[PDB]
């Protein structure tokens, strides 16, 4: 949008539950010090595994969010 | 399988709820208007961030469906 | 760790039901067999359509596990 | 958005002045067929030289546009 | 060329004969519907495995084919 | 060069008007907070179209900034 | 298919006379040792080259096969 | 075309003033030495940066030509 | 580990001496201001040549560390 | 093999019958005029049609020879 | 080599020392169970960080040994 | 640097002793018949393992150096 730059940083967003909750604990800690979040893409998804069980589903993030001026 | 040409189109999947919703909402919108749907390649995940929530999870797929004769 | 070696084989995990259960299946499976299974990492997410619906999600996957000594 | 299948299209568009020009020739033809076209994502740029000079400029894309429903 | 816009579809050619029969099973179905074939791109050699024998080539491919004005 | 750090922090830089324009409006957002700006890196060429126009060209970048000593 | 894992190995296949014969070559050696060998997948095609001739085609690949029960 | 081999040579293009005037050096330079030009693909764009400006839009390429007989 | 986001920053860290000194340097450049450093990836070696000598090594590298909360 | 640099030159090979020939055609001209040919690496099929037939295969190539002393 | 098949297993080397004496210790422990060890190839360097200090260098390797017959 | 035109030559370059070492190795030969080497970047590093040990390390490199006027 109109000559607005945005801001792409990367985070692992993680979770005992699965995939998409990994994402939304991400999005969720992003949002208490990020403003004008606006598009996320997934890089890998990953995990730990602990006794034979998936421990944590570890998501790779893009987070675009749009930068306000200086 | 014996000479069958597939054809393998392009398309993002879209959920309010999750990654697996995106792909079966889009599996459905394309078989409404195509036959012989065969296999289903996620070659993104990506989705809009509004509120600092997830609105919608939008999975990117290869479609490959058999090819009827001409 | 110190001077361990890890091997990293590859497989595709299933099921009817999601991305999420399939990597389950592969990684319960996997610890059958296996000892020492440390990460997962996910190679493709792909799928059988049956009927214009998804019938097996197929998660690729790599998993790392500390080898033993010979 | 809310439940949109999103079709994504490959074309390559091609222009005697420059890159940019050849994606707005691609973007004009486009939508002369197609409506809803939302973003488009460059996937290569080539072209054709022809006595030492740039003949074409020839910018691969892929443009995305909302599916309307069946 | 002047101002064309080429249209970059994408299929997998089958043959139980080989990768190149499959791509020419291909561009001969291809080439039924589809007018101004100019050029493909190999994408991925796969196929099925029967009996411990390969029962199809499956070579992926990207045809480049020139837009006729709409 | 001499034991220096470089920071490689990625941005998406916008413009109406084309890619180049949109790398000099994040390379010039970039430079009113940072110091020491030495090389970018194009990662992705995208945009929004809007009545079968492009509106805004939207270039990732990576920009490599030496450390200043902490 | 139904909640079975499958094991993807990697090989490299070999013949004196073409690319197509070296990945019958791997699959005819996989079958004399594994079962249930269902898919290929072409990872890369190299080769030795012997006073200026192809003394072998070297095709690697990933064999899928689905795993029995422990 | 009919048994020619090509020669795939890479450089990087270099101009003050944008992407596609740094591809018309390098096309330009290229032709004074080499004949049968016929294809360039870009391989990546880069670029310095001095005082928050852009200062050399840097443009890799490959460049295919038509081999001439030994 | 249990819902703990992590940040994935980028860095080149260079040494006149190698491609692991390099490595080293940042790494303790980057441990000066941040916590919780957990992981490093290799992005990328590359160099500056000088009197046709590598004067310094240049490795490219992800690092993450654990967010704290905010 | 013993402080031996390796010179890496890319081609496109070319050959009316098929994928196989055409990496043979390259490998001939480039006998006539390098010696130490040691390994070749297939980079992509691609391939031109015409009258819905493919007119030539033409195999990007990788070609490692032994650099001989200057 | 004439008709041989090669097994391409994946491992991931370690040492606290670099990138080298990791890529040496999975060649060791690979030469005590395997035969024919012909290849290796570098799939990615990771390592994990204490301290603000580089604990262990990952190396990910392919290993190519020669398959003896079954 | 001003409308300078930079060719990138890919070689391997070999060393009994590390990656490193390998680097400096093509290095050092490029540099006995080629002027203006300014930047190298690391496209793989392979080797042979003989015995169970690492015989040779080969990096692949692109050597960049600027080209003199024709
Ligand atoms: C929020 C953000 C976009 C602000 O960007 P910005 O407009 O450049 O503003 P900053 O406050 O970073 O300003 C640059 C700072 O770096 C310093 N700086 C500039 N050039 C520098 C250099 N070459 N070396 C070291 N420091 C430098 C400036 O002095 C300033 O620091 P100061 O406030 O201590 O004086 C940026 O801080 C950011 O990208 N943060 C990442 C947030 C994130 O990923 N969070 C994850 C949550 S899940
Ligand atoms: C369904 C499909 C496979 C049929 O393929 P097909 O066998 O080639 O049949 P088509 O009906 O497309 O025939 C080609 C058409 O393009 C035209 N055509 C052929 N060459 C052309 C060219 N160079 N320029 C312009 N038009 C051309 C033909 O004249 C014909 O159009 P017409 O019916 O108006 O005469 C194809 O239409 C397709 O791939 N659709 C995509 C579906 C999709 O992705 N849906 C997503 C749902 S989620
Ligand atoms: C478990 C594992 C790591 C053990 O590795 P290892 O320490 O090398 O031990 P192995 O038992 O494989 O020993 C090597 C075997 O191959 C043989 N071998 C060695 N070199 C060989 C060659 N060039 N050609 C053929 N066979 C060879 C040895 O003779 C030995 O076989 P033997 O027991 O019949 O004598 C290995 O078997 C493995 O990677 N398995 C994969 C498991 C997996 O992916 N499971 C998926 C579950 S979802
Ligand atoms: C516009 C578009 C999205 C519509 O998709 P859709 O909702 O699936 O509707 P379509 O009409 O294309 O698809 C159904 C058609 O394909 C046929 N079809 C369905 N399954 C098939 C199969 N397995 N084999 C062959 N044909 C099949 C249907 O019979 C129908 O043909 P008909 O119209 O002759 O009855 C689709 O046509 C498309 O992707 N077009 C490409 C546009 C483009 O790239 N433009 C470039 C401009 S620069
Ligand atoms: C041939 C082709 C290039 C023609 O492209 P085109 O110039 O855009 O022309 P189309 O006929 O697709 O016109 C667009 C159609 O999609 C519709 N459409 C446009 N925008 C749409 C949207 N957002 N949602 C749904 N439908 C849409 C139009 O109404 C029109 O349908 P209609 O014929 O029912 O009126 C295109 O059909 C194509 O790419 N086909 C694929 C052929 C193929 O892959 N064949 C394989 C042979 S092996
Ligand atoms: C400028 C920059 C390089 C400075 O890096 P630096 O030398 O590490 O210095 P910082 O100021 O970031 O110091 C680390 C900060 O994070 C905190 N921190 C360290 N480890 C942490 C962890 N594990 N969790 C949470 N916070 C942590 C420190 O307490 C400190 O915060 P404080 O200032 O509140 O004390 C860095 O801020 C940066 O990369 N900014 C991005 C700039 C950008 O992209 N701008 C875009 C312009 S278009
Ligand atoms: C066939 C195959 C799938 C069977 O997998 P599986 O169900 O896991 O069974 P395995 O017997 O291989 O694995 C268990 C073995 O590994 C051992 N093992 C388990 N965890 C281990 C660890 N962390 N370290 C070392 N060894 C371990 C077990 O002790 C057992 O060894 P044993 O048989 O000596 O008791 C597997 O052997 C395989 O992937 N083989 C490769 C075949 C191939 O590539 N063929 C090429 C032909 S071209
Ligand atoms: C133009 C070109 C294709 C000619 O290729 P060719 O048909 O192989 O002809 P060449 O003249 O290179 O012949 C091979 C030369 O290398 C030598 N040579 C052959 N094998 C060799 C080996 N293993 N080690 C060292 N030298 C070798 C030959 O002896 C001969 O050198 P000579 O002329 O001193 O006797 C080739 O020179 C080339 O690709 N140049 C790059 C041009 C370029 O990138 N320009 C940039 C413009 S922006
Ligand atoms: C340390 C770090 C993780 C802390 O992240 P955090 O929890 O999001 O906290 P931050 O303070 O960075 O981010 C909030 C800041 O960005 C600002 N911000 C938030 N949204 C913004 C937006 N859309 N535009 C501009 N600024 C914004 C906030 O106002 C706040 O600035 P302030 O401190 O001046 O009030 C983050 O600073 C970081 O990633 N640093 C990089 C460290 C690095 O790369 N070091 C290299 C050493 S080798
Ligand atoms: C064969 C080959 C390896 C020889 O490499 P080499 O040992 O560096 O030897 P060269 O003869 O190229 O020596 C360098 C030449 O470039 C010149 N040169 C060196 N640095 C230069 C620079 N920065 N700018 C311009 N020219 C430069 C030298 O002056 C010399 O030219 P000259 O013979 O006119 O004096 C090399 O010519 C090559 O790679 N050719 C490609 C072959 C090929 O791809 N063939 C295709 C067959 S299908
Ligand atoms: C050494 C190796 C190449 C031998 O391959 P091979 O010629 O296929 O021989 P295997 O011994 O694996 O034979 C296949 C085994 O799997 C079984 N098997 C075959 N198909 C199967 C299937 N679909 N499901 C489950 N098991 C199967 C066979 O019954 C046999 O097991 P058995 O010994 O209990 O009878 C293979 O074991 C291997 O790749 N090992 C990995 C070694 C490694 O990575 N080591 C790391 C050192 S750092
Ligand atoms: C040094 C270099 C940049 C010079 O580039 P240049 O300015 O184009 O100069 P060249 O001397 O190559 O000139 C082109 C040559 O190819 C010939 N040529 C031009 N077009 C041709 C075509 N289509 N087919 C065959 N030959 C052609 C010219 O006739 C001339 O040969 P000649 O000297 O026998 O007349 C080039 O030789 C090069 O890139 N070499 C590679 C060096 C290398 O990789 N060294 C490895 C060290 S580890
Ligand atoms: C591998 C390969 C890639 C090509 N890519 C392009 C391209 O991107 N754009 C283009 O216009 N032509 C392309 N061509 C066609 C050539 O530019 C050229 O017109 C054709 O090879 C005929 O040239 P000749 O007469 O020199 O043999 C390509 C040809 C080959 C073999
Ligand atoms: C980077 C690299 C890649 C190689 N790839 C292959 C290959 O794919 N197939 C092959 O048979 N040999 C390969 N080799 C081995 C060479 O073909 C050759 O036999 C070896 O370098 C010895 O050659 P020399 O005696 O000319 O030094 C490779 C060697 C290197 C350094
Ligand atoms: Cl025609
Ligand atoms: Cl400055």
């Amino acid at each position: 949008m109109s000559n607005h730059t945005y801001r792409v940083t990367e985070v692992v967003g993680t979770s005992p539950d699965g995939v998409d909750q990994a994402v939304r604990n991400a999005v969720t800690r992003a949002s208490q010090t990020l403003r004008k979040l606006d598009w996320f893409e997934v890089t890998q998804v990953r995990g730990q595994i602990e006794d034979g069980q998936v421990a944590h589903w570890q998501v790779g993030l893009k987070l675009g969010f749009r930068l306000e001026e200086s």
